[PDB]
């Protein structure tokens, strides 16, 4: 609705929404059924590309878009950013409810989403702390006396940008952002699950000044997006989703620039000197937002002997005191998950951990389809590492709770999983935090809080199976842009006398 | 000889190389024949590791070595590379005989490389202005008052060095200085065509101090190191060599962390401007330098109406007046191409570009299955894009050369090849020039001078199929380093009054 | 008007300015007549405060100010600053005018002053470029092991910002706004010859929510500042003046941290290489803009023997057809200087250069107690550098012209004068200009381009007289900012193994 | 001895130390007798320069050293330095005797201090990690369009260094080090209380390299130096004293770069956190080191009720078990004060103490007219302020103690003292830690630990009178160096087509 007025077609009842080709809106592909997890229901449908208009598209990111997007004065890419922050913001709630609607977001959250997504656009000013380069002096080698460097960072050219379910229109957002006030040309490929937020983001950006030719939002579903990744036109990939699919992304592309914000669960440790007020507040949150549907979900929670069980106790309270139902009701803490598979995978991930010694504390049972209630299993520090809870990330509102003996048990625990996206650490001694913080495998640790990506203000990515690089304001600057040294001769001129 | 006392079995009369299996030398895979591109004779054999032996040497990398390399102050890691510094060049004659024998370089050559080999390890102290971390202020967003952001730089762990064979010891000693600087353990990988001087230099490190289990030498022949690559206990894959190869190994990789120095040739562009004595001198020598063995060779010539005849005439003269023979020789130019198959992809490459319109006007002789004279193709801009010489890289000493209107159709020229490492421009307008500048695709340009990677005092890296990412003194840090945040709240504790 | 609606006292027929004591408009010292460089006629009166309103201000400004706007989070200090442009925006008239009413300023310069201000203030994003801090590692040395190091950017306190008569609205509004986007309480203290576009800013910065007792103006005359400038609750002095009163700042404060800005004039070079029209254009420019009220102003042109004649001709022509007269014409080119005494003195020093075997090439003639043409005088080489014109900056429209035999002999001069602010060179070949930038002895170089501050988009400042450090965004916080370390010591505790 | 074999001159049976005037040793001013504090004795003379030595001398570094250093290729600067590492080295039991004889510090301490400037001399090779450069682009404004700035560090000229008595040698080497590193010539005035170890420091440097035209050591006492501190050849002057005298010396220099060291005390707080042991030893040393003669000492003990007890009684039993004596005993560990005036005044401040109030805790007792006991001094919270102690820096081996409520108590006192250059902080809980780090007015703040500028591998300086600017590995460029900004302008000639 509202911004994509003459765009949306009307067709059969349900809102077509089409794909965007860089220059027009439109598409012939096979027509996609888009459904609410709310109800099931198909709520739109979106016009995928044919594999001539993908062709075409990549042809004219390549061709004129990288070059549009570069031609434009870095402050004017500011402006279209900052313009399409004031249309999204002043668009609000119709962003708020599609989040709402198409991603079951709890009200509050979707809101929280659309104002982040228009926080990151007004911050692409501090992205600016990383475009400058550098100059190199010669005289610190002998070969190289008489001679000077520069480098300069320069944008790739054209950035596919692959955007999971879970966060809509952050992630387009995002990597739309720090993609372009580089430079650089981009090619939007959301979630066939949820990708109305991306039209209705690209569309505010165009309506903003984006330069038309240097954007593309194609609604291809999985595998046929590898056609994307795999042509040479597509400098870097920008990819946010599970292992498996990133693991498969690199292997279609090959040589190229690549971001993997991989996730996978994040581990939470609680020292005998936590505020278990906070810790449990901060960790009960963590468990639940979203459904646990973050990638900065806690999906461990490791506490010592002497604090475990009040720690535990009180965050089985605050989940078990959580109302699922319709994100629509502002009284609604948590939606439903993005579809029914999400959940029989939970249930049985909560069955496995049970006939494993594991014994849930709050939660545990399934209200529908796509409805659980956040759940907490504990589980036996001897046991807990072949829980399928602990191998894996279920994507869901779950976690285990281990007591643990010190630090040391905790860390190993935490290092234990194939991942190493965040890690949380409540506690107040400077000498136990900093060697948690000097062991823990992972790409972020958050002190005295949940772990939050939130817009990016701190960068964050993984290690171990959670992948490579980083996201953030600032630091995404390294994934989609690349140095270009000049170096300059004057052996035997006279500039320098000795020097 | 020398270092490896102990190390070589004198076995059939052919000295027989072993591979370091991060803690002894040895090996009981095939052995393999190590021939010398000057007669192509066996000068020695390398012992490959069995495969349960990488699995074994992996392993050890991976839970003792990362640790070993990331335990000793970086302040006594520089004191090791200095070491081994010391041990190469009071050595440095062997280890130019060496690269004489086993690479086919000419002895001034060889002893350029022992010398930059000897000063990129000294230099390991400037590797240091990139090892610092960040310290954000969170005040800069509501959302983040009242916390703080800590980014360091950590190593990734296992990172595998994978050379060419045109600078193995140079290459051998570059990719290990930059991944241990800062931590990492390192398994190296040589050109099964030249592993000899890897294993020298290994020797050098080991001998100066280096964590016996923090590095690793393993004799693989090209696919067999795949082994290597697609491990999940390698984090890091540093690689040089051909676009195609490169390419493999990322897919055979999958998600992990690359620095691919995938070359390809350079163009040279020489504006009516250009001191024509000094780019005539650097444009022959950077078309037969080590036989054309050199991914920053010269392999287009692109010279503006007005200048191109004496330009390529004083090239030619140049060219031919080269002594081509036994790199033995210190009067010999041109030693011989690592192969006679890459000299019969010479000759073919030659005799296309003469059948679309191509003519020599110096050397085009092949005087041996592994000799030829550097040779310079003239081509008329209409027709030079289809020649081999111009859409592929013919490694081997031999470029093409063509007359341009202007600048515009020299950087068109230029850029048309599909590869993007470094580009020359020689003239003296400062408009002219940063045009060119802004134009070339590619990354890096000399201004003034033939393309020279060097020892990396300046960064360098490809654009396009010459791959991504950039190695160079403090640059190089990127590939083989991970951040890792810490994030500090203080909300509700009384440390910010409002701020 | 406007913005001080309620703040001027109409008394006596003339408007009455008061001073900003941190809290309340008012003032109880001598009252001071504010006159127009345009008819010599009072236009308002300012009150300057009792020794006692001085006491109270910089004691409110040190125990209330500093605290105020160091608590104030960095993102809400953003926003009045981006507040504060839209007001001044909006006002942009009324803030125009009195730059034409009180400084004799042109139309068309006032309104670029003023938008200047505004995008100053609308950059504040831009100087954040720095205030992040630094994370030193401690194994990089034996004795430091087990140790870490946070350095951080901190406000110095109160910063006392000192502004000439010839840019009073951006120099107010610039050094405020780098003093307060990094935490620090301001004491203004503009010229008494113009401070009504101080009060002016300042009111707009009150009303955009500045920190009442962070901020103050005062109207006092030259050495009646001393009393702030000596007092020890000022950290920092920014001062842009005379290289005389600089002196005698510093020595009146004593150890505290300076930022000089001490103008003189900047010398031309033109090469035989130049585009004439170009650098005739912006040389004639750089010498009559603002009347060569200008720090930045060139006073004195240095052009190679083939290329003198038609420079200083095509100058000299420029110079002649300019308009001088009333700068409330949109016609008129040049508006008065800002007192008779000025223009005493460039007569004099126009008298002495012509005694001296100087001759007048355009302008010379005075118009009136406050009017002249802009000048340009020829002069020999071998008798240049003992005239007044040379050896002293003539703060009026007046430059010498010199014709040298080569780049070594323009330099020469251009460094033989006692400044070293900016130097502008003009001519295309990048040896010599690489040569004219390593030699030249100033802050800044402008290549094909009249010296130009600007808003400070590239940092500028001086060199021998011209001062000490720099102003410019991102570059300014040094002078208003101090480093705080913090060194952590881990040593003993089990935090690391042995690095 | 040694070094200055040929130099020092045997005259009436001491040796005659001769200042070194920039090429030649030697000098014809007043002779002055340098005494031992160990014995009061004349162990040597050294001869000022005349008036016109000084001039002849200024015009030297000026006119042809500031060239030589600036001229000689960065990485041959380096070489000297590690020459002269390496000499002093080799000679260190020489350089450490005369530290024990000429400033009366222990055995080991001297040790120490050679051993410290030697590591500064080798750790130049950090102080790179700062003189890069800065690439600016120019769309980041309209008014910026089609322009571009290079930003670089040049050395300003020549740097006086000035040194204090208590760390003679490294001072001077370390002034030495970071003037030179990045190109500046040196003129260092050593305290004509103890210049030998300069004379010896300097020897060292020439003979390893240092341009002969490019260093001065000049035997200047006190107000004497004032004429090289006031001259125009000057560019910066490096201060490490008494408040009083850095005063003296900006109000004399006039506009110029500086770094005021400027000292006094530094408080410790220690938490009921802290681990007493480490508590009481880090401040016990702090307390005695070089007899207090250390800016970095502590001079008031901060602890909180739970741990005062404890604390001071540990502190007392570990200053009074103290063996005070000829520092030549490796037996001994306080040596005597530089002079019988400076005991004077440690009497009188502790009878000042004691009649406000105070009670010694440990010491007290004068020993000779240049020894003394380290002492602790208790003070009551509601006196301290106004004893002399407190007020000012006692430069002895004395302490006040006092017993505090809280953190912000200990925060309160900490900085009621009119200087701010470090502070100690002994506890474990994060929270408060932070909030001591926020609130104490410091350029430096130890956790755990003793405040030890040491080497400057952490930058370090002052907050009020404790000076401005820091000195530090790599940060200490900031103060003799200056930037030179290069702007390009390419308006209008074809390099871009809208950026
Ligand atoms: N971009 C740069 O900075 C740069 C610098 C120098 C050279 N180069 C390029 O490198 C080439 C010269 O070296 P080269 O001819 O020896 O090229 P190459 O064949 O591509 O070199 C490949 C390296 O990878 C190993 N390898 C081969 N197949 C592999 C596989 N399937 N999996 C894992 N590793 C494998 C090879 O070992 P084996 O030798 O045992 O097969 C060799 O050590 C040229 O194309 C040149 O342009 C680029
Ligand atoms: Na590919
Ligand atoms: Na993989
Ligand atoms: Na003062
Ligand atoms: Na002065």
């Amino acid at each position: 609705a509202g911004l994509l007025e003459g765009v949306i077609k009307e067709k059969g009842g349900v809102p077509v929404y089409p794909s965007y080709l860089a220059g027009e809106w439109g598409g012939s592909g096979q027509e996609i059924e888009v459904k609410s997890p709310i109800d099931l229901a198909t709520i739109a449908k979106v016009i995928s590309p044919s594999r001539e208009e993908v062709e075409r598209t990549l042809d004219v990111l390549f061709k004129r878009g990288r070059w549009s997007a570069r031609d434009m004065p870095g402050t004017e890419r500011l402006a279209v950013l900052r313009k399409a922050a004031d249309i999204i913001e002043r668009n609000l709630d119709v962003f708020a409810e599609v989040l709402v609607m198409n991603a079951g977001k709890p009200k509050s959250a979707a809101v929280g989403e659309v104002k982040a997504a228009v926080d990151r656009l007004r911050l692409a000013e501090l992205d600016l702390k990383k475009i400058g380069g550098d100059y190199i002096p010669g005289d610190w080698t002998y070969d190289t006396l008489e001679t000077e460097g520069l480098v300069r960072r320069e944008p790739l050219g054209v950035v596919a940008a692959i955007t999971p379910f879970n966060y809509p229109l952050f992630d387009a957002v995002n990597k739309i952002t720090y993609s372009f006030i580089y430079g650089n040309a981009v090619v939007v490929k959301p979630s066939i699950s949820d990708p109305l937020p991306a039209a209705m983001a690209v569309k505010a950006l165009l309506d903003a000044g984006f330069p038309p030719d240097a954007i593309a939002l194609l609604n291809l579903p999985g595998k046929e997006a590898e056609k994307i990744v795999a042509d040479d036109r597509v400098a870097a990939v920008s990819f946010t989703g599970s292992t498996e699919v990133g693991e498969r992304v690199v292997k279609v592309g090959g040589v190229k620039q690549y971001v993997m914000e991989l996730g996978g669960g994040d581990p939470a440790i609680v020292l005998e000197d936590a505020d278990l007020d906070l810790a449990a507040d901060k960790i009960a949150r963590g468990i639940y937002s979203y459904a646990g549907q973050r990638c900065d979900a806690i999906k461990l929670v490791l506490a010592e002997r002497p604090v475990y069980g009040k720690l535990v106790e009180e965050v089985a309270k605050r989940l078990s005191s959580l109302r699922v139902g319709d994100p629509r009701d502002p009284t609604v803490d948590v939606g439903p998950l993005i579809s029914p598979s999400a959940v029989d995978e939970m249930m049985a991930a909560i069955e496995d951990a049970v006939e494993k010694g594991g014994r849930v504390l709050a939660g545990g049972r399934r209200l529908g389809p796509t409805y659980v209630q956040p759940t907490l299993v504990e589980a036996p520090a001897d046991r807990v590492k072949d829980m399928v809870l602990y191998k894996r990330e279920v994507f869901a509102p779950v976690a285990s709770a281990v007591e643990v003996k010190d630090l040391d048990q905790a860390i190993e625990l935490a290092n234990g999983r194939p991942y190493g996206l965040d890690a949380a650490v409540f506690g107040r001694d400077v000498v136990k935090i900093r060697r948690a913080v000097r062991l823990l495998e992972v790409g972020a640790i958050y002190i005295n809080d949940m772990p939050r990506h939130g817009i990016g203000y701190y960068p964050f990515g993984g290690r171990k199976k959670s992948g490579v690089f980083r996201e953030g304001i600032g630091y995404a600057v390294e994934a989609v842009t690349a140095y270009k040294t000049i170096v300059f001769n004057y052996k035997g001129k006279g500039v320098w006398k000795y020097e």
